[PDB]
């Protein structure tokens, strides 16, 4: 009965360290920034009193595409290689995503997904929805697309750009993050997947795997919506992107999209699990984002045990998909 | 044998279009030689389909089709005798009335709510309205809009966009306008239509047609508006207000948990006392004071929103005419037989028996 949490996040020393060098961005305000985001020993500690055995890390947004052109490539192999030292001192039950240089011109994100696809304990790339600066959708991405997926890495896709602040309002601030994190992180993220379902990026590149933060976003919900909406337009009739041979955003679900359980409901869960199938789903913690204000933050969370009772509540304690979506599925997708 | 209702469905009246037929400015009605009927204009993220098609008449046309269906009450009764809808809860489309200067805005709302209280009289016990706001104007204008529109015939509700007088939902100065409403026991249809800033869609966005403003950035504004509604109190603040919400609530069924989970977690929340013990939930919200219709286009949707808010809080709707190729109506049909069942207490609820409650259709 293995345990896996595929998403769950560290900010390495060296990575702080560059951090406070800015006085712009990165940065009452804010979250509070604590041992759990940068102790690898608070990691550990963590995964022993939750029960997770294996953790594959990810560096937190906004990873490095605020860095300079010039100095992006560097920073990124040496965080990357922070990442790969880790992974090291605790074998066997520490792998990693790689964060890559996207502010860097093509040639160096290339260059950096051919050696972080030999860095020891990588299995893949974790990146925005920005792009190079236009979006995933972006034909100048195609290549990257292209060059992860034979490679053999997995896609983690995670928000952090959210949506224009403007749609939240003036009395936006009372309401403290609860409106960009419960809502403009996973609206960013379907519009994402949206956008590279419809420039037929899951098409052109067909062994391309994409594992979705936060159980799609919203795409389980609005999946069908989407399909009626693509079916029934004149302008993609007339101009003949509607043929009958065409695979469906079900079908792409099925075949090339991975889901993670940080939904926080069962009827989330559920949706999702009816959408990519119980085989495609993968738990994750978002540790160390959602810490407990009043009870102890050296025990257990309140987060990681939300997600854990909804799998319960969705496939049962003891069955084959239970098992599968707590460890087994990303211990087979990616090879631990 | 159970009457079946259909709560989302549309009209613009003759005069209505007239109206936008003489706008230069979205929301508009255009006429192109290319094209046999005329186009609809509402949005902004057709903005640049529009000068472009201008400029060269040989660019692909702007926004949507106006059928003679948004203007015509027999193609409306035709509609419902063909698929066997026996009563239809008519509605004004989107933009309504707030385009309307605020000195205009009330008389015109008068005569359009009129109009539609009339043609409900041609059609005894088949048709119902409800009634839009001049929100551009004054709330002491609007409040009464308010009591003219509780005293016409065959008004069951009220449909309202995103935007309220100008600030969103949240607005204090709107608190008044949802007591006159919920006073008036008038339900309240939440409907989409500003959607979201065009720039979030990117720069390929006219290559993929309506797809994203209208499968994407329609459900999210009412997710975030109604979002906004709960966080600043409203239905704690007007606790017999009740909520119909378009598309089975946009995509707040799937997000409800983690809305919950991040007020929860919020330091600046639990510090200031806005998270006490004895708060109402979003789920409790979603049981007690808002409906979601049944326009949701699959079986995992329609599900979810079961989930979250019950059978007997679901509602049948086409979205008619917004559905041109008659199919769609027969694809949230058959969802209802594979959630529920065809033949069951529950599906003759969602189907019509839930909005004869609700909404007293007699
Ligand atoms: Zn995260
Ligand atoms: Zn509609």
């Amino acid at each position: 009965p293995v345990v896996v949490d595929i998403h769950t996040h560290m900010y390495p020393p060296s990575y702080i360290a560059m951090l406070e060098k800015r006085q712009t961005i990165p940065l009452l305000p804010g979250r509070p920034l604590s041992t759990h985001f940068a102790s690898l020993a608070q990691k550990m500690h963590f995964m022993d009193t939750n029960g997770i055995r294996v953790s594959v890390i990810s560096l937190a947004n906004p990873w490095f595409d605020f860095l300079a052109p010039d100095e992006a490539p560097g920073i990124a192999d040496a965080v990357n290689a922070e990442f790969s030292d880790m992974c090291a001192q605790h074998v066997g039950r520490l792998f990693f995503f790689a964060a890559l240089p996207l502010s860097a011109p093509v040639d160096a994100v290339k260059a950096s997904i051919e050696r972080v696809k030999n860095l020891k304990y990588c299995r893949g790339i974790i990146l925005g929805t920005s792009g190079l600066g236009k979006g995933l959708d972006d034909p100048h991405l195609l290549p990257v697309f292209e060059a992860v997926a034979d490679a053999k890495l997995l896609v983690f896709l995670h928000p952090h750009y959210g949506l224009p602040n403007e749609v939240y309002g003036p009395r936006s601030e009372e309401y403290g993050h609860v409106l960009p994190l419960a809502l403009g992180f996973p609206m960013e993220t379907t519009i994402a997947v949206a956008r590279m379902y419809m420039a037929g990026v899951f098409d052109h590149v067909r062994n391309l795997q994409m594992l979705l933060a936060h159980s799609g976003g919203t795409l389980p919900f609005l999946a069908g919506r989407i399909e009626s909406c693509i079916v029934h337009d004149g302008h993609l009739v007339k101009t003949g992107k509607v043929p009958k041979d065409r695979r469906t955003i079900w079908t792409v679900l099925k075949e090339q999209i991975y889901l993670d359980a940080v939904i926080y409901s069962e009827v989330g869960l559920q949706a999702a699990i009816a959408s990519s199938g119980a085989d495609r789903l993968m738990f994750g913690t978002n540790h160390p984002f959602f810490p407990p204000i009043e009870e102890d933050v050296q025990g257990p969370w309140d987060s990681s045990r939300l997600n854990a009772q909804a799998v319960i509540k969705a496939v049962g304690e003891g069955s084959s998909d239970a098992a599968a979506v707590m460890g087994l599925n990303a211990v087979r997708v990616l090879s631990l």
